[PDB]
């Protein structure tokens, strides 16, 4: 359970002069301009969701929504990248895809609510170590994954914790739903989180594009779910689509986390990939350009051209940042 000092420390935060729905929203400045960045991060998610009118529409009370965010926050660790700020950022970004990029037209209101909730649970208890680390080192979570036959080590873990938070009525944001609606809420959340495993990036992207070769059918379960998966994925690789100052700060965070993994691998005598090598050094610009060219740019370009036409700015900003990193070299 949550303490009343904890709830009130978040409840009292308001943003009258800072628009949390904007594509230019700067979470780094929001964090840096307070002495309580975890409270401000929780208030951004809370006010963003209450402001939309979605929780209220699905019988999710203000207290339950606030309890849920705080339970999620407790399960986020002090790591450079996969910390609470990342999921608040993903939530805020998906919101912009839905309501600034008009993707809300392609999904039901319930599915928009589920997506925003899912963003907040999608990396629960991440240790700043990737799936490969768990498998190479034969860690208890890796062993658990191998024996159960589910290769997405962290993603299954993220789902288990989401289901656990939601098992408590005081934090069940889906507690106000019933029957088909409730099943859809859990099924869609679980499928979205499982879709975030990057070892399955091209699988999800190509399953989506083939479904969109024919007319978009909202009556089709697969069409909606694949759209939900693509938006969760887009939120996850969205740091490339932000203003250069913001994009650079996420680039530095992911670099430091990756380097800490590499250092732990060196200490354990397991294989280290160049991307995770701290002592030897690669320019930040090079990492980002490679990331954009082989992953981020084709992803955004293909989904935009296939169906998500309103998300054109994501393609534009990624290119502008790619050009800026090229200048850095
Ligand atoms: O500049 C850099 N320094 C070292 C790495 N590097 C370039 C990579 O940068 C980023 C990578 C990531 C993620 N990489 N990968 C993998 C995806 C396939 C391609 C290779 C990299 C690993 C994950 O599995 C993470 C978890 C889920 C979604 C994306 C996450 C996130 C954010 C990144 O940059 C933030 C500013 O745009
Ligand atoms: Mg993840
Ligand atoms: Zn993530």
């Amino acid at each position: 359970a949550i303490t009343n000092r904890e709830r009130e420390a978040v409840l009292r935060i308001e943003f009258p002069n800072v628009d949390v729905t904007d594509i230019d929203f700067d979470l780094f400045q929001a964090r840096e301009s307070t002495d309580k960045p975890l409270d401000v991060a929780a208030a951004i998610a809370y006010r963003l969701l209450l402001g939309s009118g979605l929780p209220q529409k699905f019988g999710c009370s203000d207290e339950v929504l606030l309890n849920f965010i705080l339970q999620c926050r407790k399960k986020y660790r002090n790591v450079p990248y996969h910390n609470f700020y990342h999921v608040v950022d993903v939530c805020q970004t998906i919101y912009t895809f839905l309501y600034r990029g008009n993707v809300y037209e392609k999904l039901t209101e319930l599915e928009c609510f589920v997506l925003l909730i899912t963003a907040l649970v999608h990396d629960l208890d991440h240790m700043g170590l990737n799936n490969s680390f768990y498998l190479k080192t034969e860690s208890p979570l890796g062993i658990l994954s191998s024996a159960s036959g589910n290769k997405s080590v962290l993603e299954v873990h993220h789902c288990n914790l989401a289901v656990e938070i939601l098992s408590d009525p005081e934090s069940d944001v889906f507690g106000g739903l019933e029957g088909a609606e409730r099943t859809l809420a859990f099924r869609s959340m679980i499928d979205c989180v499982l879709a975030t495993d990057m070892a399955r990036h091209s699988e999800f992207l190509e399953k989506y594009l083939e479904l969109m070769k024919t007319s978009y059918n909202v009556d089709d379960s697969d069409h909606r779910q694949m759209t939900m998966d693509v938006l969760m994925k887009a939120g996850d690789i969205s740091n490339v689509t932000k203003p250069f100052d913001i994009s650079r700060q996420w680039a530095m965070a992911v670099t430091e986390e990756f380097y800490r993994q590499g250092d732990m691998e060196k200490e354990r005598g397991v294989e280290v990939l160049p991307m995770f090598d701290r002592s030897k050094n690669m320019e930040l610009a090079k990492g980002q350009i490679g990331f954009i060219d082989f992953v981020a740019a084709p992803f955004f370009q293909k989904i935009v051209d296939a169906c998500l036409q309103g998300m054109q700015w994501t393609v534009d900003r990624t290119k502008s940042n790619r050009a800026q990193w090229e200048r850095v070299l």
